[PDB]
C-alpha cells in the first residue's frame, strides 16, 4: 500500500535535531548513564520541569537513544558508550560544530542554493577567510578524528617521512599522528591562525610540540617550502570547483620532494554519487555551506592529480573508518 | 553487537532532510518528474534552478528514499508519484505551509528552553494566523477521516464542530446526513475556510458559523452531535474540563461527543506518531500534550459525562473517543 508516511517524517525530522540537542545540552545522557532513572529524578538532577524532561525522554525513546523500563529510561549501549560523559568515547560536544548556526544557516534557505548553485550565505559561505567555524570544528570534531588520524600514520609507516605538510591542518591531529610514530619527522601545519592555536595545543599534548610548526594563512597563498615527503590533505579538497583543486594540488607538486606522496582524506562516494549513503549524503553539505565545492568521487579525483601532474592515484576505501583515503605520487 | 554513534550523528543532522524535501516541495521536483524518467539537466530546465544544485538535491532525495536514480535520469518511488505529484488527486505537499511554519519551526529553535520551562518557550493567541494556514494546507490529510467520523456516526440533527478549521469533519457529517445541520466554531478568518469548503461541497445552506473563541462564544442548546477534532491537545486538564462542562450543556438529552486527537497508549511511546505528538505540544504550547485515553476518559467523567468510549480506528493515523451525555 502506498504511504504519505516518509514524506511527512522527513518534513518533521528537524524536531530530531531538536530533541537531541536539548537532551546533550542538558546532560540527559550523563544523568541516566549505566543506570534508570525515571523522568521525576531527570527532572531534579538536570534541573528542568518535570513535564518537559517526561515528554523529552519519551520522544528520545520513540526515536532510539533510550528504553522506557517499568521503573523509568535506560540508555541503549550505543547512548551510554557516545553521549554520556563519564565515557572515554563521549562524542555528545560535536554538535558545537554540526549544529552550529554556522552551519545550519546554509539549510534555512536550501531553496536559494539550489537556485543559484551553491551557498546563499553571504559572502563564500565559509569559505571567507579565517571564518570562526573551522575553530569550532578543531575543538568539537577531533574526538572522531583519533582514530582515522591514527590509521592514517599505521598505512603511511608501510614510507618513512622526514617532513610533512598538513594543509588545512584544523586540530592537528592527522600530522601529529605521524609525528608520533615517526621520532624524525618534522610536521607543518597550514591553517588559519586561529585554528592553529588548536594544533599547536595538541601537538603539546601530544608530546610533540618541538616538531610541530606552523605556517599561518591561506593554503592557496602561503609558501610551504620545498622538500616534503608526505603532504596531508584532510577533509579540505571538498570545499572547492575543480579547477582551485588543481591550483593547489600543482603547488602541491612542486613542494614535493623526489619520492614525494600526497594523502587524501575525505568522502568519496561511490560512482553512483548515492553510496555509501553518509559519504555520499555529503555533497548537499557543500551546495549549502560552499559556493562550489562537491563530496567528489575517485575518478574525479584521479583526473584532478592526472591534470596536476602526479603520476598515479590510488583509492584505499579504509573500510574500519567511515570517509576514505586516496594516495598520489609525485 | 557492535556500538555506534551512527543515530546521534543521523540524528543530529536530520534537520537537512527537513530542508531537502522543503526545497523539492517548492520548487516542484516530484511535479516535473511525474511518472516519467528525467536527468538532472532536464530538471534544471524545468524547475529553473542550476544544473548542480537540482543534481544535488536529487541525489539527495535519492538517498533518503523519494525516488530513484537510474541510467537516464531520475524516477519517483510510487509514494512520490501518489503524494507529491501535483497532478495526483491524492497530493499533500503544500501540508509544508503549516508544518514548516515559522510559527511551529521557532518552537524547535528554543527546545532546551520549553524542556526547562515545562512550555513553550516563544499559537493559542487570540486568532493565530496560523491557522488560517492549517485549514488551508491541512485540509488533504483530513478528509478521508472526516468520511469516516461521518461514517461512524450516521444514522434531523443539530451538530456543533468546535475549532471547525477547514470544517471538513461538519461538512462530511452534512454530506451524509442530507437533513443534519452544522454549526462550526472557529475565528471569523479561520470559518471562511469552512464555508469554502462547505459551498465546494454542496452543503452551504445548512452550514452555519459561530465566529469566536470555543471557549467565549455562545453555541446554542440541542445538539444531538459535538465534534472536537484535533483541539483538546492544545489545553491543559483544566482548561479542556471547562470546555466539555460548556459542552455538555449544549447536549440534548441522548447527546454524543466525537473527539478525534493524537491518543497515544499508556506506555507514552506508541504508536510512535501519535505519542511523539507531546513533544510538538511542549515546543509550541504553555500546557498542551497527547492526552491518553484514560486521561480523556477522566476529563469527561468530572466535566460530568456518563461515559467514554475508544474506536482506535486502525484505518487511520489518529484516534476517536465518543463520550455520552
Ligand atoms: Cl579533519
Ligand atoms: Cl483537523
Amino acid at each position: 500500500t502506498p504511504s504519505p508516511a516518509l514524506f511527512f517524517n522527513t518534513v518533521n525530522a528537524y524536531q530530531r535535531s531538536a530533541a537531541i540537542k536539548a537532551a546533550v545540552e542538558l546532560n540527559v545522557f550523563t544523568a541516566i548513564s549505566q543506570g534508570i532513572e525515571s523522568s521525576q529524578s531527570l527532572a531534579q538532577k538536570c534541573q528542568t520541569s518535570e513535564r518537559g524532561m517526561r515528554m523529552l525522554c519519551d520522544y528520545l525513546v520513540i526515536i532510539g537513544f533510550m528504553t522506557k523500563q517499568a521503573e523509568g529510561y535506560r540508555l541503549t549501549s550505543d547512548s551510554a558508550m557516545f553521549l554520556d560523559r563519564q565515557s572515554k568515547f563521549y562524542v555528545g560536544d560535536a554538535i558545537e560544530f554540526l549544529l552550529s548556526p554556522m552551519i545550519t544557516n546554509g539549510f534555512n534557505d536550501l531553496t536559494a542554493a539550489v537556485l543559484k548553485g551553491g551557498t546563499a550565505i553571504s559572502s563564500e559561505g565559509t569559505l571567507s577567510p579565517e571564518h570562526p567555524v573551522w575553530v569550532q570544528f578543531a575543538k568539537a570534531m577531533s574526538p572522531m578524528m583519533a582514530n582515522p588520524a591514527q590509521l592514517i600514520a599505521q598505512l603511511v609507516n608501510e614510507i618513512e617521512p622526514l617532513k610533512v605538510l598538513d594543509i588545512s591542518a584544523s586540530h592537528g591531529l592527522f600530522g601529529i599522528a605521524v609525528a608520533q610514530h615517526n621520532p624524525n619527522a618534522e610536521i607543518f601545519g597550514v591553517d588559519w591562525a586561529s585554528v592553529l592555536e588548536v594544533a599547536k595545543e595538541n601537538a603539546r599534548i601530544q608530546g610533540v610540540a618541538s616538531r610541530y610548526h606552523t605556517i599561518a594563512g591561506s593554503a592557496f597563498e602561503v609558501d610551504y617550502g620545498n622538500d616534503y615527503d608526505l603532504v596531508l590533505l584532510p577533509n579540505f579538497l571538498h570545499h572547492f570547483d575543480v579547477a582551485t583543486c588543481e591550483q593547489l594540488l600543482r603547488k602541491i607538486k612542486t613542494a614535493l620532494a623526489v619520492e614525494g606522496k600526497v594523502i587524501v582524506f575525505d568522502f568519496i562516494p561511490n560512482s553512483d554519487r548515492i553510496t555509501p549513503p553518509d559519504a555520499a549524503a555529503f555533497s548537499l553539505v557543500m551546495l549549502a555551506t560552499t559556493p562550489n565545492g562537491d563530496a567528489y568521487t575517485f575518478a574525479e579525483y584521479e583526473s584532478m592529480f592526472s591534470n596536476a601532474g602526479f603520476s598515479h592515484s590510488q583509492l584505499h576505501s579504509l573500510p574500519t573508518t567511515q570517509q576514505q583515503v586516496i594516495v598520489a605520487y609525485k
